[PDB]
């Protein structure tokens, strides 16, 4: 059944995690707000197909909040591959399909040149290899106005306003606070570190997507690198949170995908 | 400085088209709505960069809309193609940098593929290769329904409403009869006809755009391809209408892509 509680890792960090039913093992990655509360009802489509569904909230950010101030600050999917590394360890999660969007798709990548014998197959979902306008300056304003303009440009992002509404007030609160320590250590280290060299990408499979809806210059690049390399490349209903805006189609792509790399 | 005509072809076509300037030809395709009034500004600017630039309203469209039945009929970019070689021959003019969006993507390509001693270079913008299920059944329907569909798909898809409905009262009443017939005729037939094999790629320079602002699902498939192919590919200001949305942007990238290929 689900099961919700913390672990204190060797690094310092109090990580709030979530795991839910049996079989191979799939890891949800969130993307850059932290949040895995986004992930709840995926989480249980994908585990209820037979599948061992692991999640949880970043270091620095929601009920993982109590870690180490490094672990939040200049971030890149490398650091926070490091540290999920550690994480799976005290879980003993030896192998997994894994997914994340955003700087959690940095995340995906960086583990599948990093640590490839831990990676069954790479789900990532819009690697950030350039930011859009928007968050050009958004690291040099206030913590108030950060959450004003992140709100609602992840609101606007959402693919789904209704569910992104849905997700209610206390996940709603916990992002207001996660919003300004997001754009004080990732946007401007994020995109530069973005493990898409030719030599991360062919250790272990690979499925790219981008959001149905997403506007097609905020992650054009993502497109031609996987079609230049051979690696698989393909949508997602909704736009930068498929799991929120479309959790049925989200499940049966993570499912589908996985389903192919088991042996 | 700008000619305004008529002229019908053997093929019973009885076309309109206007003409500027002096130099190498640079065509203008329309889209499916084959308004080339949509022209106006950038074909002003393009001309006065030292080009002779010509467009025209497509058969059966707009001021074109005296052709007979098979030229807006299971069209194809092949047969777009093939109409619009006959109206070249009887204009002189013997090569071209050739732009257009949509099914004059679609066009751009088939005259590419099939008259490479006619294209100096071709511009291609949002090949259709699927369509989104929002044009599944437009084929099926009345006119007056199409109509009211048709005019707020293309303005949701306009890059900059404004301007849009800037294009006037008397071109949108030719695109209010437009529509339906574009309808019947283009959308089931012009994807599968899409000319994007390795075949029709190879033979004159092509430099492959998407918009910006376009759902990335829409023409997801023309990065893949280009990228495939080792085609420039890029995205150029706004969504469908990058003329309309973005006058000066659209004539400086048609003006600088073709200039690189004159001797
Ligand atoms: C906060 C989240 C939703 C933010 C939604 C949003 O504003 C869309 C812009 C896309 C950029 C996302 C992004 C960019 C980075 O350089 C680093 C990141 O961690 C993210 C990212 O995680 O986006
Ligand atoms: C009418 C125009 C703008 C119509 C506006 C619009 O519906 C945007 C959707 C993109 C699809 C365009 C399209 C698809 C086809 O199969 C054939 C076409 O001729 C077009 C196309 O020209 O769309």
């Amino acid at each position: 059944t689900r099961t919700r509680g913390y672990v204190t890792t060797k690094d310092g960090i109090k990580w709030y995690y979530e795991q839910e039913g049996s079989g191979p093992d799939v890891v949800l990655i969130p993307d850059g707000l932290g949040e895995c509360q986004m992930f709840d009802k995926p989480m249980s489509l994908i585990a209820s197909n037979g599948f061992r569904v692991t999640t949880f909230d970043m270091p620095g950010m929601s009920r993982s909040s109590d870690a180490p101030p490094e672990t939040y600050q200049d971030i890149t999917g490398r650091k926070l591959a490091g540290y999920i590394i550690t994480l799976l360890d005290t879980l003993d999660i030896k192998i997994a399909s894994v997914w994340g969007c955003a700087s959690g798709a940095s995340t995906v990548l960086a583990l599948c040149s990093d640590y490839p014998e831990r990676v069954r197959n790479g789900m990532p979902h819009e690697v950030p290899t350039e930011n859009p306008d928007i968050l050009l300056h958004i690291h040099e304003v206030d913590p108030a106005t950060i959450s004003q303009e992140m709100a609602a440009n992840s609101r606007a992002a959402s693919g789904n306003v209704e569910a992104w509404d849905a997700l209610g007030p206390e996940v709603h609160a916990r992002l207001h606070d996660n919003y300004p320590r997001w754009a004080y250590g990732y946007p401007r280290t994020i995109p530069p570190s973005a493990p898409v060299k030719t030599e991360d990408l062919h250790k272990v499979p690979i499925d790219w997507t981008v959001g149905a809806s997403t506007p097609t210059k905020l992650f054009f690049e993502n497109i031609v690198i996987a079609a230049r390399e051979g690696i698989n490349i393909g949508t997602l209903p909704g736009n930068h949170f498929p799991y929120v805006s479309h959790p049925e189609e989200f499940a049966k792509y993570v499912v589908e995908t996985s389903r192919k790399y088991l042996k």
